[PDB]
């Protein structure tokens, strides 16, 4: 058996922001607390959620100490905000970072007498067993800043042991917000690296779900369509900017759509890889994914050949007569194009990474990546090997191989 | 601001009802009142439910009289019954009817002050209000188990019941009554006779392609509309000629119908359900039967931006060839709908279907005029006079392409 289990109530379009806010007022609800990062805090943005709630009689409170990973001890912070202020609704705000991070800190926050590694020892994965009783104390609301991760629609959150360096992931369709607000009025800012690097994580997103072994007829026309999405009008997103909100609008929904599939159908083994590439060498999430996504096709694609044909398909760069091998020859040159346009290097090399060092973490790199979460999704059983020589093609930039 | 709005959980392919079940009763749900129809009753579908509940100590109580359509007297009656039994979770079983039904037996019972009256005025669609719908899933949470493919009622904030007592009948609209959860498990339409797999069929391929072209079409829904459609295209047929012997060709269509419902609860239809509901309400002609024979006429006049619309779906649908332009790429999207029908036992007109003529005659001018009052006219992409209406019910009704 297979679902579909997303938010009840996305909004989106520029603007949506307020008006969905005012439902969470007529919902009736008092205390709000707002969760985000310190660039967005320092910037305004949480301000465009305050200010409306304040003019209402609402009351809120801002925890803007989540950085660029969700960490144990910022989690329980907030979570000890929280259990002072008392909210009704929590409010995440901003990219994966910190909606990953509000998600935790409501688990604690609902249920103060669990342990944390209690709940990461239990819950590290969607399976059958229950997750304890959520949304009895707060309903949770994600407002997304970037273009993108998709979380405001997942039931996935990561946070790392600052005290050993490990990282937990935790998934179940209780941490699922409540409510995904995608407003491209917080977008129109964005430099052109986080466009690019939020815009092919989506992309990878879509990928991924889409050929994955838990890929559904539910989920499937999500991941094209934002896929299509993506290749109609992020090139025109990075490149004009805020001179062209309706090609940032197309993106930021595409995002969330590209989310709505994998939420369901999860990921594969290009983000097992990025994972362990970000955090190893602090590479931006969709640029690790960016620089394998290429090579796991390739590897992926000796079904999720015929999967990656129809991508080919539905994106219009098939020609008649074409047979898979050149469908997927097709798809492989739409998104080298497009990585190259998008300023994304051609390999880990250039993207920084200095040749003494990869090699020495190489190993350990192919190991973890077999061994994460996302790797179970992959149509594609991987040897550890396997994994290891398309992370050195990747450094080198020579193409994945058999 | 748009939206993109479903019940929380959706459960689907074969043998997904017991696993759904199990996280009702993992929620914690003790009193479970199902909701259906005779026929669903008699022949064991509901008992797929209550023997599960109550092998978990869940106490069970099922209300088997819903009718062909819901009437506002069965739905008192299912009302009061939950009145006295007090559920915490109500379950529809069966098509449209028992479906939309269980959403206002649940209004009546979350709001028994509330005058019936009222509700129906002041919610027939979906807008901008000041104020809100009473407060649903306090006493009980809504679950729709399809068992046909289909109406996609399991998804949608839609309702209609009928006053036995006038004949007058009143849509409702709110996502209030979005089921909680719907569950989708072709077991349970294994057993569909070809006329009613035909009906739900070219009702869920109505939703899709009325979805996709309506004014409040969003890229959120789009990419459901369209998979509806290449899940019809690919899977009807089958389904339709080989049943239960081809498995999955019945569980594709049935996903497909709910992901036309997806669609539809969020960017609703056009003049073809318009229509189709006044030929249902004045000639009994079953829902999917009377969108079947409307549709390719309503294409053709939505495609005098809804043109290019349709040539996207033809492209999707593969029925275009290169160098085709949009004029010949409606045409083949056209062409696959009438040997669509043609090979699912459709008629060529509302004729073959068993109106005649001189009623037909004295109703026409009524039912293009309630067509054009009906809430689904409002989303349709081109803005009808009731004299366009008219043309497309006699040249449907005598088996002639609409022109303009
Ligand atoms: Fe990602
Ligand atoms: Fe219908």
């Amino acid at each position: 058996m297979l679902w579909h289990k997303l938010p009840k109530s996305i909004y989106f379009r520029r603007g949506s922001l307020p008006i969905a806010l005012d439902e969470v007022i007529t919902d009736g609800h008092k205390r709000a607390l707002i969760v985000t990062d310190r660039f967005l805090f320092n910037n305004g943005y949480a301000d465009q959620i305050t200010s409306v709630l304040k003019a209402a009689g609402v009351e809120t409170e801002v925890f803007f100490e989540v950085e660029a990973d969700p960490t144990l001890s910022i989690v329980r912070k907030g979570a000890e905000l929280a259990n002072s202020f008392k909210p009704d609704v929590i409010i995440a705000l901003g990219g994966g970072s910190p909606m990953d991070a509000a998600k935790i800190m409501w688990v604690m926050y609902e249920h103060p007498e669990t342990h944390f590694e209690e709940l990461a020892l239990r819950f590290m994965d969607i399976r059958k067993r229950k997750f304890p009783k959520m949304g009895v104390k707060a309903k949770m609301i994600a407002v997304t800043t970037t273009s993108g991760t998709g979380s405001e629609v997942t039931p996935f959150a990561v946070v790392t042991d600052d005290a050993t360096g490990q990282k937990y992931p935790l998934a179940d369709y209780a941490l699922t917000p409540d409510m995904a607000i995608v407003d491209a009025n917080l977008v129109m800012d964005m430099p052109k690296s986080l466009c690019a690097f939020g815009g092919l994580d989506a992309v990878t997103h879509a990928m991924e779900a889409y050929v994955s072994v838990l890929a559904s007829e539910f989920s499937d026309g999500q991941a094209l369509q934002a896929l299509k999405l993506l290749k109609e009008y992020l090139p025109a997103s990075y490149h004009e900017g805020s001179k062209n909100p309706v090609a940032r609008e197309r993106v930021h929904s595409a995002a969330t759509i590209a989310g709505i599939a994998f939420a369901n159908a999860f990921l594969g083994v290009c983000h097992s890889m990025a994972h362990k590439l970000g955090s190893q060498f602090h590479i931006p999430h969709g640029l690790a994914n960016a620089l394998l996504i290429c090579n796991v096709i390739r590897y992926n694609a000796n079904q999720a050949r015929r999967r990656y044909a129809e991508i080919a398909d539905h994106l219009g760069l098939s020609a008649p007569g074409d047979r898979t091998a050149a469908k997927i020859e097709k798809l492989l040159a739409w998104l080298e194009t497009l990585k190259a346009e998008l300023g994304i290097p051609k390999s880990i090399r250039e993207a920084g990474v200095q040749e003494a060092d990869f090699l020495a973490n190489v190993d350990k790199l192919s190991e973890d990546a077999f061994d994460d979460q996302c790797t179970g999704a992959n149509p594609r059983y991987p040897l550890i090997s396997e994994l290891k020589q398309i992370l050195l093609d990747t450094y080198y930039g020579r193409d994945y191989v058999e």
